């Protein structure tokens, strides 16, 4: 069997022979303008339209969580993957626990005041402050998948109430499900800490903006954990310079990297990580991925699938 | 049996009503200068040295952890607590879970890089960094105490390598114990996150000096949620300056309030909070002492008691 690799940034050499260890029929490449010779699966990200243009595969995996570069640019450009093609995605693979250390970290720090200890410490100012409460320490969960089940079960475990909001009811021990557009008005009501995992779709793209903002209560938290486009860049700007908000954390961004312009940079409430919340493990991905292409030779059941009709 | 109280901030009024309720024939009452009435006990926090300098009492309950406030000054002031009084303290009444939630959220902080991260911020740069190693981000616990203890339990759940430091041997999961000060250099020798919840005795006084810094592996980090006496302030500064620390977060100084002269200000990887780490939950303080009240008058065994031998 043949497989192509390509990923912008990683080492291809290291990823061929981990494939090829793992499955021994198989032969890996990297893929490059040129390569037009057959293949059965091909291993991507951030792939270029001549290479899965017009190509005869049995499947393609998509080496990371999020599905919405490559499945904006089949939207844009539909000669690049046929219909017929099933398309796989990173379904944890590490991922789980390294939201979970952000989103446990994060939220505790807020929790605790520490954003404003690290103010009134620039200022040279001591001052105790009163403590929160559990009660009125709710935290959101936007996006129920993978991934928000993982960071909901870490937080359970400190006392914090919990809700998510996801397109579909979900029955988690601990944990209050908000459902569909009509209840994300009830969602953002009692919630104070607002994390976002969410994939990107045509659905969900700005979300949060002023409309979204002002439904949460005033001193109100917001983590960005999911992408960029999510997020209204200069809404979020005002939601926090009134009071609205009492501080964010971004991973994601409209722009990566983002330009000097940008006044993120300069704002005090709001701590920036450069896209590096969560990456897969490579090794864990191999396994995935092998053991997924042997279940796909067999006609034997799958897990990963990403349903291009929901679009994520 | 007649009780007496002092406690600075808390309110008086509330505590009084909560022991009378608890112990039905307890006449408790707030004491205040000019009171020399007899006393059975006496509930006290920060306490005058007039208050219990010349009594006679069947025991002292000191309303926290440590009991530095009063042993500090017995060597001057031995009238203050006749040697025949037991003395006690409050044994974690809800202390344990606030060290834990303070712990966890910056070992993970400084884990995930979020000091160099808005560090970066700072300088409008974007830049991802290297991933840390679990392996090479090993906490240590020096006072593997009640406190010490809960931290360890909440860290190891985490995956990190954790060690202890104590007088005594300690059998945890996950936790390597060292004991006493010919295994304080192989404690700190692999310590990436030191953290500080000892006793103020003269064994510890001035412990985390230049010397035991120098110890510590480089790139180190200290978490000092003990007292301001632990630390020698100027060579925290020099081995942050000289690399040898990445970081510092304190909750206790030299001086409280912290002078605002103190370059400890100014040091941006220095982050500091006004000595609110952890304090008792009253109900669960009153529950203590009244049992421990009980079980005293019927001459029956109890926790909690200072060896006044030790010095905690
Ligand atoms: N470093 C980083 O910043 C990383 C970011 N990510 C981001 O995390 C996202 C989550 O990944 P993962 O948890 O694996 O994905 P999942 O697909 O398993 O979860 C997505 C969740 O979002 C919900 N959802 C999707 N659309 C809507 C909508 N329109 N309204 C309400 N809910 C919606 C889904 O609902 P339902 O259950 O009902 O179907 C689902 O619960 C990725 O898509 C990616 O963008 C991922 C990894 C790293
Ligand atoms: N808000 C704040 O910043 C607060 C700070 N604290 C601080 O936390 C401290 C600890 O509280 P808690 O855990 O209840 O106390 P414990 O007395 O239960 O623990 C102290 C630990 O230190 C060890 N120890 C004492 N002396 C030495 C020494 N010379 N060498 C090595 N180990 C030593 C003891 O060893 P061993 O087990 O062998 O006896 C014990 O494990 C308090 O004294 C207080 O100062 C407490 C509450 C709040
Ligand atoms: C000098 N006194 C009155 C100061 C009390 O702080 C000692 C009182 C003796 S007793 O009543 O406690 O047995
Ligand atoms: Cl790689
Ligand atoms: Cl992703
Ligand atoms: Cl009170
Ligand atoms: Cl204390």
């Amino acid at each position: 069997m043949e497989i192509i690799f390509y990923h912008p940034t990683f080492n291809a050499a290291w990823w061929v022979n981990a494939l090829e260890k793992a499955l021994p029929h198989a032969r890996v490449r990297e893929w490059k303008v040129g390569d037009n010779n057959p293949a059965d699966y091909a291993l991507v990200w951030q792939p270029p339209v001549e290479m899965l243009a017009g190509r005869r595969l049995k499947a393609v995996f998509v080496l990371g969580a999020g599905v919405d570069a490559i499945l904006s640019k089949l939207n844009a450009h539909p000669e690049m993957l046929d219909a017929s093609i099933p398309l796989f995605r990173l379904e944890d693979t590490g991922m789980g626990l390294q939201m979970q250390e952000y989103a446990v970290s994060q939220v505790l720090h807020w929790f605790r005041r520490f954003d404003d200890y690290q103010a009134l410490k620039n200022q040279a100012l001591w001052k105790p402050l009163p403590e929160y409460t559990r009660e009125e320490f709710s935290v959101g969960i936007m996006g129920a998948g993978v991934l928000g089940a993982k960071v909901a079960e870490s937080l359970q475990a400190w006392g914090f109430p919990l809700r998510c909001w996801s397109r579909s009811r979900k029955s988690w021990p601990g944990v209050e499900s908000y459902v569909g557009r009509e209840e994300l008005r009830a969602f953002l009501n009692q919630t104070r800490v607002l994390i976002n995992l969410l994939p990107n779709t045509a659905q969900t793209v700005g979300i949060i903006n002023s409309e979204l903002l002002d439904q949460l209560p005033d001193g109100a938290y917001v983590l960005n954990l999911a992408r960029g486009v999510h997020v209204q860049e200069a809404d979020l700007l005002a939601a926090l310079d009134s009071g609205k908000l009492k501080g964010a954390m971004l991973d994601v961004f409209s722009q990566e990297p983002l330009p000097q312009e940008s006044p993120l940079w300069r704002h005090p409430r709001v701590a920036m990580t450069p896209h590096i919340a969560a990456v897969t493990r490579p090794a864990e991905a191999i396994d995935y991925i092998s053991r997924t292409i042997t279940q796909l030779e067999k006609g034997e059941p799958v897990t990963g699938q990403v349903d291009r009709a929901r679009g994520y």
